[PDB]
């Protein structure tokens, strides 16, 4: 084909891959024009999920997709890391995280999703991949009365989220250490899938062999020009689930939520 | 994966394999609520394409797929002919036309075109597999005063479409008797192919060599569930165009209208 975006997104790519050979640490202040650059064709609403997958999926735009979508997890997670730390270093918590770039859209997205999974307070909530800033975990208690443990495998990770929790006052949010296996052990009404929550096909056999028909699964993925950010959650990935329910994305919003319940 | 539709898929396949390879010989009348069965589930807003896909995309559901298609293209094509023969032999020929089971739909799919296309009077249109019953082509002209040739590949066919045409006393509407290939010869500004026109892969690389990067080219296609009753028009057929703009169907309409341009 001949999408003009296509040139748009190999130099995109360019740019970023010229980047990462001089630092491996990200500048997150100095980036901030590049994401921007790559949210404006992501959220660009004229464009159907067809078209998207046409012009996203073509075999010439697999490498600098790779780029893009390396860029994107690597920025949210020191984002993260770094908001983490202003949080706990900060007299005034609640509006330094409030601050965060993504605030305002996990704000508009846990809103759409407590309406698709019928979250109810006081109901057990178990969130898959907390990271350094675990902001759903928070916003479920906070916002939603649940009762919340955050999961979150990598040791120091989960010890930073723990302080972010602690600094915040939010009561009835526990983090977990360990991988998505920790579910076994655990009581919950309702289960998240984090965005960025790795390997896909690994998580969902494990969230297969661990709840029952009757639990409701909630993840994140991507779909239409928002998968330029990172790989959707693939059918084969959901093998032995059903969807029951999907939340579109409108706005700057980039996730896409499926509502799920194991077979059958 | 356990989708209720999927048993009811298979179960309606149940009730066409004793009509395999002799649909044809169908009655019409008679055959109407197994077109409601189907459509039922076709128009079903709550399934998402993610869904859609898994169900027509596994191997176990190939031959009731082929079976439901097999039963929608030739009821489709039965109605289009017996309606040609009704409306020549009428007194009230309009009259007769709205009574055709897909005219409310048509209509409403034209009017979704028009804008996309941005149809004017005066234009000079051309549609590619015009059938015994040319309902896009007479509406060109009777509604939107754009100036027609309706191609149409067999001879016969095409005299049948002639007589549904001057039966209606309908102006600026010719059939040209021919392939695609015809379009060498002709001076247009809007392009559409039917949903029917067959095989979309010579189809498209005829038309490619014919026409400019300004010709408005819309085609008529199938999404999400819409899929059950037709193969969708893929990838690989519009090689060398660029997708510009979908109007994707809402009700009871079946088609996606997709409009492309040629490279650059
Ligand atoms: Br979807």
């Amino acid at each position: 084909s001949c999408y003009i975006y296509w040139d748009k997104i190999k130099r995109i790519a360019s740019r970023l891959e010229g980047m990462n050979y001089h630092f491996d640490e990200m500048d997150t202040s100095g980036v901030m024009p590049l994401l921007d650059e790559i949210e404006e064709i992501a959220h660009d609403s004229t464009i159907d999920f067809e078209s998207a997958k046409h012009i996203l999926d073509d075999a010439e735009m697999n490498h600098a997709l790779s780029l893009i979508r390396k860029f994107y997890v690597n920025l949210g997670m020191k984002l993260q890391m770094e908001k983490a730390q202003e949080v706990i270093e900060s007299d005034s918590p609640w509006e330094t995280l409030r601050s965060f770039y993504f605030y305002p859209r996990y704000l508009e997205l846990l809103k759409n999703e407590a309406a698709l999974g019928r979250f109810r307070r006081g109901e057990r909530a178990v969130f898959i991949g907390g990271g350094p800033l675990p902001l759903t975990g928070i916003l479920l208690s906070h916002v939603y009365g649940m009762r919340v443990n955050v999961v979150e495998i990598e040791p120091d990770i989960a010890e930073l989220s723990r302080k972010v929790i602690e600094g915040l006052g939010v009561d009835g949010v526990n983090v977990i250490t360990g991988d998505e296996t920790v579910i076994d052990g655990l009581e919950f009404d309702v289960l998240m899938v984090a965005a960025l929550a790795e390997p896909k096909r690994r998580v969902f056999r494990n969230i297969h062999r661990y709840v029952d028909t009757e639990t409701r699964i909630i993840y994140r993925t991507y779909t239409g020009m928002r998968a330029i950010l990172y790989a959707p959650v693939s059918d084969d990935d959901i093998t032995g689930f059903r969807r029951a329910g999907v939340v579109l994305p409108s706005g700057k919003v980039n996730n896409t939520s499926v509502l799920v319940f194991k077979c059958p």
